[PDB]
């Protein structure tokens, strides 16, 4: 891999995210760092409105522009959703709408909190000389006390990071195909399958650190966007940047490059067809950092691993390829259970059968990719 | 340039020397496609499609023959769905055509509807193999109705596409010249691109000689229409034997052409950036291009901006050659709003404000990318 901004240790995650901004931006930071109390005290929306319009030019390197997107994005959510009880600001005040929209266009990202913000750039080690485990980690920002944002953002991050180990193998999959090294290719594919199986174990932790009522009734309200959203039917007004209100989708692991990445590698045509599922996953690429968009595109422009395997009459290679597919199926199947516990059952205790149909469509397109 | 992008040096995105005949095994497909005018006009087309035996696609071996069969099955499918051209529609595609069509469509990563890469890029032959790519020496392979002007519409579209080919082969020169910091080479390349883009506009003028407005608007447009937001098939079309429910797909559009999306990307004209409708349409139409070609587009998006590099140099020669590329795009799109007036607006006078707002947004986004035209 080259300049796809892919890290050997953490993959698509941002390595060691900047934790502080230049002092030129303490006003941003003081708000973003105290959202739990400012929302609860009812002070937050007024503070945002009293802000002055700071420039983005004192954000020079990539990590600092990413910390800013995260800071502005969490503030925009808190402002738009308030205490999360349904009272909704339909106008983003231009003293924050304008720098957010500008810095966004600089990074070729939409002006709304995005997976690459609140997961990929939203973490820190407690001890730098200890490893990347949950206990040694923490998030940079939360929305409200008890919103379980640390657990949900870090478990998503740990799964993301577990999948990084499979990523560095991808080059040697394509080298083996081109130089016709059947043994090297088999090894690489068994290695990928091993890493996706480990990502599954990691997924288990979600039950320890996230509670269904807290996620469904609080965290999910703050992660929501304004694209086909009834409480903002026309989108949000970015005052002083766009004439009219604009629609943008809310955060989604659909925006994780890492799962899209392996569908591509294995020739699982998830973005194929005109279905809803294919359309959603294609659209979510626009919410990824452009380096990672570029990376998916170049995977797609490679010879098909699945075609190479199918043409060899080689049960060894077929079973290693199938081990990869199976691991993806396993993750999506475990993942459907989590949605039952964390969205379906909480929602019945207050439809979203469209939600399970999207995931089951993705799952079975993977199932159908099994060779034998 | 990478030859896995399926771009030919002479003919560009078009399929070079398309196949005209399928194996004898497919004669029943081929008879219906060669005689769509005769079979539609005599109310016999639907019956012959319904009398077809389900044939395996497995004997379609090389890429050229699968493209021909997609063209054959796409033309037949449009004839079946639309019929004589006046509202008698079929909403179910019979399994014996729907299944091979969809197997071949999935094998080639195109949706199972007739698409620009079928009816333009693969729908042509040279009359005389030893003479140039000129209208007089070319024919299409398939038409829908006598006097539907499909020869003129498809071949002008194709000759514009081939004209724009001579600029595409210059594209690697642009990216290595920015890399190697070679100002003179970059300036020659940009000028060469703009020149090809201006020659493409002259080729565009031939449309008036071979395409009659009534013919296009009341006939050809009918058979090229899709089933996505079309009230006549409000739920789409049932590919009986292949999917249980009716799937929706958009009809052919030069939005599906890689060439004009191609140069907008190269020049950092962000037709696709945003969340507006024009951007969404141009993004979606990428799904109706051959896969090698959507690969080519998004890999251009991966390179560093030419606009930015030219802006960072204080070099009026470079800015002018860059601007000569953008202006050639504005002239194509402006001349193109001219003929959409002649072939859609004034025939629909004897609701359609959507296409005119789409083309002006795309034209406007190009005009605003200029570095200088006060
Ligand atoms: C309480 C925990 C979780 C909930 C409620 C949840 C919910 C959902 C839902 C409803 C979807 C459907 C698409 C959408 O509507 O956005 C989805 C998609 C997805 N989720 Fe989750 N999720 C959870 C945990 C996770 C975690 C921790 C990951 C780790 C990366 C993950 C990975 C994915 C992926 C990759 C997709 C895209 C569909 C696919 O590629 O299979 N999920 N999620
Ligand atoms: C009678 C002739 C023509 C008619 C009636 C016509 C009509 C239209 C219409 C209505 C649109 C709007 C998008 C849509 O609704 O599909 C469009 C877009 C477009 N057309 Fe045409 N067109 C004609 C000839 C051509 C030809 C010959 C070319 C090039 C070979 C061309 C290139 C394009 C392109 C590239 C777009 C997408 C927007 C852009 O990039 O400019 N058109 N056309
Ligand atoms: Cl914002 C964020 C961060 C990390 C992971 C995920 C996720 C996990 N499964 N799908 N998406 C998201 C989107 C969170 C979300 C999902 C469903 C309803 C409301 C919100
Ligand atoms: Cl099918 C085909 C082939 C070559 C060029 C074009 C075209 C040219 N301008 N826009 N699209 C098309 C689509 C033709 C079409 C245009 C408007 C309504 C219905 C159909």
């Amino acid at each position: 891999s080259k300049e796809y901004h892919i890290d050997e240790e953490v993959g698509f995650a941002l390595p060691n995210p900047q934790e502080n901004l230049p002092d030129f931006y303490n006003d941003w930071m003081f708000i973003a760092k105290h959202l739990p109390d400012l929302i609860e005290s009812g002070q937050l929306r007024e503070r945002v409105e009293k802000l002055n319009m700071l420039s983005i030019d004192h954000l020079t390197d990539h990590k600092s522009q990413r910390l800013a997107r995260l800071v502005l994005g969490c503030i925009t959510m808190a402002y738009v959703w308030g205490k999360g009880h349904g009272d909704v600001r339909k106008v983003l005040p231009r003293n924050i709408a304008v720098p957010y929209c500008q810095l966004s266009k600089k990074l070729e990202l939409p002006p709304i909190l995005v997976y690459a913000d609140c997961v990929l750039a939203n973490w820190k080690k407690k001890d730098p000389n200890k490893p990347l485990t949950y206990e040694n980690m923490d998030v940079l920002f939360s929305f409200r006390d008890g919103d379980c944002s640390k657990g949900f953002f870090l478990v998503s991050l740990l799964v993301e990071i577990a999948a990084a180990s499979a990523i560095k193998v991808i080059p040697t999959v394509f080298k083996a195909m081109q130089m016709q090294e059947r043994d090297t290719l088999l090894k690489a594919l068994l290695e990928i399958a091993s890493c996706l199986e480990k990502a599954l174990q990691v997924f288990h932790q979600i039950h320890d650190h996230v509670n269904p009522k807290a996620f469904f009734s609080v965290l999910r309200i703050y992660l929501s966007g304004w694209k086909g959203n009834p409480q903002l039917s026309d989108g949000l007004v970015y005052e002083g940047f766009w004439e009219d209100p604009k629609e943008f989708a809310g955060g989604s692991a659909g925006q994780s490059s890492v799962f899209q990445c392996f569908d591509v590698l294995l020739g699982i045509q998830q973005t194929a067809g005109g279905g809803h599922a294919a359309q959603f996953l294609q659209d979510m690429r626009r919410y990824m950092p452009p380096a990672h968009r570029n990376f998916l595109c170049s995977l797609e422009s490679n010879p098909s691993v699945r075609e190479f395997v199918l043409s060899k009459g080689d049960a060894g290679l077929r079973e290693a390829y199938d081990a990869c597919v199976k691991a993806l199926v396993s993750l999506r199947s475990y993942h459907l259970q989590i949605v039952t516990k964390y969205i379906l059952i909480p929602a019945s205790q207050q439809g979203g059968t469209d939600l399970m149909n999207f995931l089951k469509t993705v799952r079975s397109t993977t199932e159908k990719s099994l060779l034998k």
